[PDB]
């Protein structure tokens, strides 16, 4: 599913996302915006590590959830990514949060320290209502 801006806006804030370990909500936009587009069903193969990048928030296979066939892995969220994949984003919104209780934080993304950090983050969440 790729969600409009406002409809992903107001879902994640019902999830408890604004403000979760000090990161506002517009960052969780920005962040999913670059990442994915905000498409659920995203999936990106890293031919150089053999991980593979699932979902609306692109959660890595290396460290986060199970798919299996990448080497060496853990699944810290006790999910297969398969769950990632899904229309209803509660599974990837739970992993995320499990991502961010890490110290990096939301650094843990390379395309939030590119596309979202030090900059003006508003725009992703004007107008939505939350």
């Amino acid at each position: 599913k790729v969600f409009e801006r406002c409809e992903l806006a107001r879902t994640l804030k019902r999830l408890g996302m604004d403000g979760y370990r000090g990161i506002s909500l517009a960052n969780w936009m920005c962040l999913a915006k670059w990442e994915s587009g905000y498409n659920t069903r995203a999936t990106n193969y890293n031919a150089g590590d053999r991980s593979t990048d699932y979902g609306a928030f692109q959660i890595n296979s290396r460290y986060w959830c199970n798919d299996g066939k990448t080497p060496g892995a853990v699944n810290a969220c006790h999910l297969s990514c398969s769950a990632l994949l899904q229309d209803n984003i509660a599974d990837a919104v739970a992993c995320a949060k499990r991502v961010v209780r890490d110290p990096q934080g939301i650094r843990a993304w390379v395309a939030w320290r590119n596309r979202c950090q030090n900059r003006d983050v508003r725009q992703y969440v004007q107008g939505c209502g939350v």
